[PDB]
């Protein structure tokens, strides 16, 4: 089923994505130019065919160039490659969609990406600042309509500009307001959310899985902790004793462990790392499986705590994170 060579997961939509890809957020202050680009093309080499981005993160381009050098040089053609992108809060005026996915399309020198969604369910006032806040650091928010929304994502597909369309932190009430929506063309087919070990994701996966939505786990070693977005309250993923037993028994590290543990439940992973030895252990997760019972170790470590909590933007109509799920 799932090999190095072969581990791709059907999508709703009749399309197929591989059920591990190479994240890309590098805090763009201190992350040296080209190491994105660099990366990536690691990840090619190393049996990689997915690439997870977007436009805020501020390397997009460097994405683009890694994966033009590699079709360029015969290693995979246009269509081995999976790439999602990201629509920004900032950019959620129906209008404002199409000419910010072309924005992408231009910066990465491609005609089309696999996977386009809507990065947060909460709009903010469009303009070039990312993270919008008046003079008394007030943020500056928007009126969110997510069908109307939706709406201008289906015509972006229709244009083939995109593949497939999904989310990314939606909650339940957020993903039927969609799923419900009269007229419904093209109904999401991927929610990207937190997910690994310590937040299992229980309710929410178990209602993608009956609609037929692919999960997607952002963070899937549990972030960078970056105290700034990372309540470095809890605990560090990768230093859990029972995680670090566990590999111990295949001779895989923790970090292996947490990934198989995700792909093996039909979850796809993202892992991000700048680093050559590190982008080459997470991919080795398709010599061995977990058994039965570890499944079921790992999945009762849940804390229902989550290492992202956003909550600069709790007060905002659209916040994802207060109902259970
Ligand atoms: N849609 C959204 O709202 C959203 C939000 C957050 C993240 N994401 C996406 O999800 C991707 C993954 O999440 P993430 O970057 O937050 O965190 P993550 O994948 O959990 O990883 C965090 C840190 O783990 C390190 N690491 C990687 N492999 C390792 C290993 N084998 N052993 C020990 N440490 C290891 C990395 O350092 P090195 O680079 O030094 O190896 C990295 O800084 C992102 O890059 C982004 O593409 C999406
Ligand atoms: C990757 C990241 C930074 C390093 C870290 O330690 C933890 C996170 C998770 C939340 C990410 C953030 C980067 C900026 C993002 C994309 C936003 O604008 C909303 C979600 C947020």
């Amino acid at each position: 089923d799932l090999s190095a060579a072969s581990h791709r997961i059907p999508l709703s939509d009749g399309n197929s994505i591989p059920i591990i890809g190479l994240g890309t957020y590098s805090e763009p202050k201190s992350t040296p130019k080209g190491a994105c680009a660099t990366s990536v093309k690691v990840a090619i080499d190393t049996g990689y065919r997915h690439i997870d981005g977007a436009y805020i993160y501020q390397n997009e381009h460097e994405v683009g160039e890694a994966i033009r050098e590699k079709i360029a040089e015969g290693k995979v053609r246009r269509e081995d490659i999976f790439y999602c992108g990201k629509l920004w809060a900032t950019n959620h005026v129906p209008e404002m969609v199409r000419p910010t996915l072309e924005r992408t399309l231009r910066v990465l020198q491609l005609d089309y990406v696999d996977l386009y969604i809507i990065e947060v369910p909460m709009a903010f006032k469009p303009g070039d600042e990312i993270y919008p806040r008046d003079e008394n650091g007030k943020w500056l928010y928007h009126k969110s309509n997510l069908c109307a929304t939706w709406e201008a994502m289906e015509a972006c597909k229709d244009a083939g500009l995109v593949k497939s369309l999904g989310v990314s932190n939606f909650n339940r009430r957020q993903l039927e307001l969609i799923l419900n929506k009269p007229g419904l063309k093209h109904k999401p087919v991927s929610n990207q959310v937190e997910c690994h070990p310590y937040f299992t994701q229980p309710k929410l996966l178990k209602f993608c899985q009956q609609h037929d939505i692919v999960i997607t786990a952002y963070s899937p070693l549990g972030t960078s902790r970056n105290p700034i977005w990372v309540n470095v309250s809890s605990p560090p993923l990768l230093k859990d004793a029972l995680l670090n037993s566990l590999g111990k028994r295949y001779n895989k590290t923790a970090a292996q462990i947490v990934l198989r543990f995700n792909i093996q439940r039909g979850v796809v992973v993202i892992p991000k790392s700048f680093n050559l030895e590190r982008i080459k252990e997470n991919f080795q997760i398709f010599d061995f499986s977990l058994t039965e019972e570890e499944m079921k170790d790992i999945e009762a470590l849940n804390k229902n705590v989550r290492f992202v909590e956003l909550l600069m933007w709790r007060d905002h109509p659209e916040y994802p994170f207060h109902d259970e799920y």
